């Protein structure tokens, strides 16, 4: 199948999966530096002012958008009482790295600064998973070098770091859907040459992680990427972040978004609602 | 330190802990088969109906009491918003196996029984941490035998075996709080003899698990119980249960007690008060 192909079929997959009612959507495009980039804006069931969670969709930085991620999405927004913001950065191939940083910061950046529109008076966070966490963790990095003041970070099985030596790379490399060849390709359509290996934008593991907000990060028993998320945990407590790390056993990468017949899925959301509705509203 | 004496500094360090408000607390006497039980019943600020979660301390069987769980129990009825039922169990060396065993069951057999004193029409789960995560498997187990249809078994760090085995035993054994010496101490206190090491009700994990309550399972990256804490959750899932097994990184065994000062602690607090609101309220 053509990488066309598999987007169009994670949107149809998607339209199988039940769509939890929330207050209010609307279809907004943010004027980034080099595009004009879609997101999609939930609104919650309770009354404002809300905090905002700012999510880039993962997907290898090859496919997912903001349709396919529109149920969890949802659930999201519900579980955290929150606005939750979808972005739609661009995709690789076509759009090689920086690209979906660039969209992703640009527009955190908007969001941060147009956060009334929402009624966004609480704070802003950022969140992700797979490489839409490493988009999450990269613009949380950004920000900090910008002086914009994030209140939390919700890093869902993140891709921190190039990897050819994690124990779980090898242990889970195969036979639990996302496999050392599927990351391989990815990184092959994301990379635009070997030098973007130092870049911390592309393994934000490589930054100095002092001051950035204080993070959930989820990993999965069964990920290839267990031990890099992990390790992102470990760097940020060594460098006085708080950080809540919690692996969820005896389930694979992606269980999250099949939180509608996965349960861990529906606590890990649980659990994300949790952390941010403390850290938005102190409760 | 005599028993008598590190009981009592356990109760002070406790003391000075600060306790949220709830909605109202009631000390209630069950009366046991063998003795006179003392619970104390906290009620959440929402009115009911409510679900009830019967709580059984850790402590080795050896220490703990309502009063030194007291501010934790508070945060668990916050978090679920469900009536929580905290069990002084008869303690060792004074009281030895099977007496904590046979307390925590005529706890809940006689919770379950009166629910309506509770305003419990959402149902009955157990929960209990370390020594108090054994009584909780373990009462469910009595439970199933006798046709007593529990909600959810919530189990934080369980010790649910005798173990000179796992790894983590090893790696964890010293250094980290809860020590080697300490789990045989505790041991010796609590058995009779040898033969009650044979006994599912000293080592749930023995027990045919089929047909259980759905489970929380909580462990620590850096507790020697660890490894038999995700055992116990493999032979749910193994047996048909449900179960969301989740290892908090970074943290020692004891981590949810000390919530005023560990993050972690409160995010496990979050994660046990959701998943509770989801069984028992639909939320």
């Amino acid at each position: 199948a053509s990488v066309e192909e598999i987007r169009s079929l994670f949107k149809q997959f998607s339209s199988l999966t039940p769509r939890e009612e929330v207050g209010k959507i609307e279809d907004i495009t943010i004027p980034g530096s080099e595009t004009n980039i879609k997101a999609r804006v939930y609104y919650p069931k309770t009354q404002g002012p809300y905090g905002v969670l700012v999510y880039y969709h993962g997907g290898g930085f090859v496919l997912g958008d903001i349709e396919s991620y529109d149920p969890l999405c949802r659930a999201i927004t519900n579980s955290c009482q929150c606005v939750t913001i979808s972005v739609d950065y661009r995709l690789a191939p076509e759009n090689k790295f920086p690209a979906a940083v660039v969209d992703s910061f640009d527009a955190l950046k908007w969001v941060y600064n147009n956060s009334e529109k929402f009624n966004g008076k609480y704070g802003i966070a950022v969140g992700g998973d797979s490489a839409g966490g490493n988009l999450a963790a990269v613009t949380a990095i950004l920000s900090k070098k910008e002086n914009i003041k994030l209140k939390y970070q919700v890093l869902i099985y993140p891709a921190v770091s190039f990897d050819l030596i994690t124990k779980s790379l090898y242990d889970n490399g195969e036979g639990f859907f996302l496999t050392r060849e599927h990351i391989d390709w990815f990184g092959q359509q994301y990379l635009r040459s070997f030098a973007d290996l130092l870049d911390f934008r592309f393994s934000p593991i490589l930054a100095d992680l002092n001051d950035l907000p204080p993070a959930l990060i989820i990993t999965a028993e069964h990920d290839p990427l267990r031990d890099q998320g992990e390790a992102y945990a470990n760097k940020l407590l060594q460098s006085g972040v708080q950080v809540t790390s919690v692996r969820f056993n005896n389930v694979i990468h992606g269980f999250v978004s099949f939180f509608p017949f996965i349960e861990q899925g529906r606590d890990a959301i649980g659990l994300i609602g949790y952390v941010l509705r403390k850290v938005f509203y102190g409760k």
